[PDB]
């Protein structure tokens, strides 16, 4: 029955964060026409709904309604449940989107009726993004013969921090030691990611509407050589990491169209374009819309690896030649997320989120070589966090966004064998909603936050696990709380802490205390040997503080 | 000006063979709503129309409208065109389609009006067929356990001949030395082709609908030993042919959905499904629906070579692991075919048919090594004809269907370097239409039918050339003309030769005498040595017989 909603439609730790199409929601659509035993929706009418669908139910249902992690809503199947039983289901609302900026859930009542009549209706599919729109978005600013051929700032630039100004459409580059706000640079969209070329010459970002940018470090005064548009929906880039491939290659996964796209690393030249539609790895039915997530960067051969969510599928596709196309397409487990490298960087371990599974991939062998269940409800590693454990060897951590727990798993087939790809603990951290798990060679601490937790005192602090004083011995290590947002002091809202980053050396890291856009925020840097405050980082110009990333440990892939 | 459709759709010797999605078409499909300022068409009329679209149109303009040979024919564009301007342009009708079977292309007036209608609607894509509809018609009618250890018939099984009793559905099994029907087969819906598992016992066999029958060679009375459906729409299917792999898969290829599919060898069991949406090679659009075409094996490595037709992608699909799926995607050209191995099965080489296109891939190295225009319209030849010329070494031929132009080129790129993956010679043979060329390393003659020429003197004999006197002269090599209608005694419609096969020896050549359902056909077998006739094959039950193909020379790709 419709009540049915109060159970899946209900805003949860870990349903807030699946894609919000905010950019692909502002196209207008043409309104279908209704076939008998339907009524039609005023051109007005269906683009209001349109606009509420693909914002706010398109990342769990699909923009063309086949499912996703919420079931098929296509007209077959919401003709025969009907439209009062479709009105009573989404009087409930749906689940809010994420803090800050995502949608509350709430709809009036004229929302829900005509959501209720979209749902009934033939949906067209979006505009393809191909070559041609690609290429009439390409702009090279500054041709690689006019950059110059060393550095020609005074900057350290392994040490930087490049910091997302989310709403802003910015990105702050900071200094890690000093903390000055070196350079803000207009991206003139909402950045998700920072990216660096093997070398730390080049620094790349991309924003949530597919446009790229790419940065010249090395320029006395660094900004945009080149930018490029790849599709309407984006939000993953990396570059080309293989010994003798350093700053060849660019990738950028869509969500849509469904695809992803490799350019040239001096220029951004689209060199190949590669659709992820495809059958689902389990049932092998076909799904026309598996969205790209993570995209990692072999550092055993000459391959991207990359996520596709809705189909379980992993690609390592092969960049050594783009004409003669070699790829292997790994079958993993539905809804791939985010992942990382193990500290070898030889295996990719990464969440499929709603399954609560990890997924190991040997990248020298090109194999699936586990999936776990991690024992908790929707892991969210990041990038993950790697670090010796003192009874178990090496791991890799995840936290989860669904509960409280924080799972490790053994990466060492050779030296811990009996260890290897096996869940060795679980414990409790701070509470649900955690999205980042940290720590650095250089450091004895493990720091787990909590940004989706919907207690206030939560979601400002940071649990952090003293790595040298843990057992395995099945007791839950003690971790101790950082008040990250107090030492931030604003007054204003419930900021929430997000994702740990450390510098260059492994011995600050750094936490962003994300407000709306009206309001107050800021990054903290804790001196990671005594876990107290080093500095508080306030700006008038930075504008909703989200993703950092330190040149020197992004470009290595130190995590 | 709808006056262009004089030029655009008249029929021509080489537009008169793409694809008629007539199995398709029986699905009936409901009426779409219409937008404002269109006006709708009921379940019946809608039905009629689409019936006729997917029948007539759709295989040069695609199911989806997004345009193949002929351009999309989509709603955005068709709205602009507008009502008049699209009834008064289908008024002139389109092309037809082939002899014997294919639509006149004429329309009545009720028809134009539907059709016009129908193009300014929003068609919905027919219906996906994955895994679970696979296993719902997967029949395993005689398990491998249950099957002969050894041959239990007394036949000469690699002198069998496997031909096409085209409107039937059946297949004819004929002794290739006393010429007798062994046996008629039923499948149902038409064969398009015959192909053999690598140790010459299993037959197999894919009907235009999708079906796919195994036939077990070893039986005292050889039948379907299992069955399976892959699609909707489907021409080709191949067995594993690498060393080692002999009997270990099949793979077959669609048209609807976009796909392939690799089932296992001894069971039919569906194991690997691969979507071919994707996107084209050179101008990187997405294309939405990429046929199948030609499938051939690898002698080279465990392989299946597969064309995408649209997309004009060739894949090289490695089959010793499913899970972890090594593919090489190859750009090629667009409008991918037919094609064949050369004599040393180490090159694939195949007809990019609306661009007079040969393409060329070195199988063990996994790339393209040449792209070349043959000079000649639509190439189509088959799986070719391999030969050592007497001057210029070893080549492959092909006729072509729009003019009567027999093309060679050199395949031999350690022996003969110069001349290899270059046009070495090209010649006339008896006039366009041609479908086949043939020979055999047995016989110095070179075999080519002109099954689609307007005139019945020529549709009605073959040419051939004695690859003995050839020299490298540049002349025009003379050919002798082959009666095989005539030889045939039969007077119906224009009866239309078509495909010469060779017998296991390569000292006798058959051909195809190919009238309408309710005529009278034949087949007529050709002394090789003498090039006099040898026997005429003929029985009420030979219905529309047309591809014919040697257990022998299929097994081991000899041609
Ligand atoms: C696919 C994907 C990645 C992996 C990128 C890669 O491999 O390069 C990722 C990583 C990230 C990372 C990577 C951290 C790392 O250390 O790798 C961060 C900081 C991040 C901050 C946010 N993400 Fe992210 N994020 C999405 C998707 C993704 N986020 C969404 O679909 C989602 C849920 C909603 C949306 O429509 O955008 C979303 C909302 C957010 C935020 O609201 C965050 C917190 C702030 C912000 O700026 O938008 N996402
Ligand atoms: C994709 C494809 C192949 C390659 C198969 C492989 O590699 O296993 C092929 C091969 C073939 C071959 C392979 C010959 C060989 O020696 O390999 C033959 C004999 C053949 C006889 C015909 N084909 Fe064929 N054929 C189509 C497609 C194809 N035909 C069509 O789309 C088309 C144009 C129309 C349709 O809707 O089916 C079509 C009409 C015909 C005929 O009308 C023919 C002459 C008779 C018949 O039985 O239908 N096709
Ligand atoms: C992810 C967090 C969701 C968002 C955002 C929205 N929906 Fe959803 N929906 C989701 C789930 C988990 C379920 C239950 C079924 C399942 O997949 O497990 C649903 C169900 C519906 C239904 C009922 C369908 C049925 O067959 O009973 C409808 C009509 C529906 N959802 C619509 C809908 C709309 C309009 C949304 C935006 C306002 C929306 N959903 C958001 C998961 C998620
Ligand atoms: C292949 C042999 C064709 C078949 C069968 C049919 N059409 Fe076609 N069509 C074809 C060509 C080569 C062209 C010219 C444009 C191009 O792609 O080069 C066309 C054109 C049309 C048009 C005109 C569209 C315009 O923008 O002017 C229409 C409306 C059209 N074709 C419709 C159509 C229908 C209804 C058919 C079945 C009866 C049909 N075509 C068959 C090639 C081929």
């Amino acid at each position: 029955d419709p009540a049915a909603a109060l159970e899946d439609h209900k805003t949860r730790t870990d349903n807030r964060s699946e894609p919000s199409l905010d950019n692909l929601a502002q196209q207008d659509v043409a309104a279908p026409g209704a076939p008998e035993g339907v009524s039609a929706l005023s051109d007005a009418q269906y683009n209001e709904a349109n606009k509420i669908y693909f914002e706010r139910c398109a990342g769990c249902h699909g923009v063309l309604r086949k499912g996703a992690t919420g079931k098929a809503l296509t007209p077959d199947l919401t003709r025969d449940l009907g439209f009062d039983y479709l009105q009573s289901f989404i009087t409930y609302g749906s689940p809010a989107g994420m803090p800050n900026w995502g949608t509350s859930g709430e709809l009036s009542a004229e929302q829900v009726d005509l959501m209720a009549n979209y749902l009934l209706l033939d949906p067209a599919a979006p505009p393809e993004f191909g070559m041609k729109e690609m290429r009439e978005s390409w702009k090279v600013h500054v041709a690689p013969e006019d950059r110059p051929t060393q550095q020609e700032n005074d900057w350290d630039l392994e040490n930087l921090f490049s910091v997302t100004l989310r709403d802003a459409g910015q990105i702050a580059l900071i200094d890690g030691a000093t903390y000055e706000i070196k350079s803000v640079l207009d991206t003139g969209y909402a950045v998700h990611i920072s990216r660096l070329s093997a070398s730390g010459r080049y620094l790349f970002v991309i924003g949530r509407d597919g446009k790229v940018n790419m940065i010249d470090l090395w320029m006395k005064e660094p900004t945009t050589v080149a930018e490029i548009k790849i599709g309407s929906e984006a939000r993953s880039i990396e570059t080309s990491k293989m010994e003798g491939w350093e700053d060849k290659y660019a990738i950028a996964g869509a969500y849509w169209p469904p695809q992803y796209v490799i350019m040239d690393g001096e220029t951004l030249e689209p060199k190949k374009i590669q659709s992820t539609r495809g059958m689902t790895y389990d049932e092998q039915e076909y799904h026309p819309e598996p969205r790209v997530a993570a995209i990692l960067a072999s550092h055993y051969r000459p391959e991207f690896i990359v996520n596709v969510k809705e189909t379980g599928k992993i690609l390592l596709v092969d960049y050594t030649d783009l004409d003669n196309l070699k790829t292997t397409e790994i079958s993993a487990e539905r809804f791939l997320h985010d992942g990382g490298l193990d500290g070898s960087h030889r295996y990719f371990i990464t969440a499929a989120n709603a399954r609560n599974k990890l997924v190991v991939i040997d990248t020298k062998e090109g194999k699936l070589v586990a999936i776990e269940d991690t024992g908790g409800q929707t892991p969210h590693p990041g990038r993950g966090a790697n670090f010796v454990h003192p009874t178990f060897g090496p791991v890799w951590a995840t936290s989860h966004m669904g509960d409280d727990s924080v799972a490790l798993i053994g990466t060492d087939p050779e030296g811990h064998p009996d260890n290897a790809w096996k869940i060795l603990d679980s414990f409790p951290a701070l509470g649900g909603g955690s999205l980042f798990i940290k720590t650095h060679p250089n450091s004895q601490y493990l720091y787990v936050d909590a940004t989706l937790n919907p207690e206030a005192e939560i979601s400002g602090s940071v649990a952090v696990f003293d790595i040298k004083a843990m057992t395995g011995d099945g007791s839950d290590p003690e971790f101790k709380t950082l008040p990250i947002a107090e030492w931030a002091g604003i007054t204003e809202g419930q900021p929430r802490v997000v994702q740990g980053e450390f510098n260059k050396d492994g011995t600050e890291v750094w936490f962003s205390v994300w407000n709306g856009k009206d309001q107050e925020s800021a990054l903290v840097v804790v001196d990671d040997k005594t876990l107290e405050l080093k500095h508080v980082i306030k700006d008038e110009r930075l504008v909703t503080p989200t993703g950092k990333f330190n040149v020197y440990n992004t470009m290595t892939d130190t995590y």
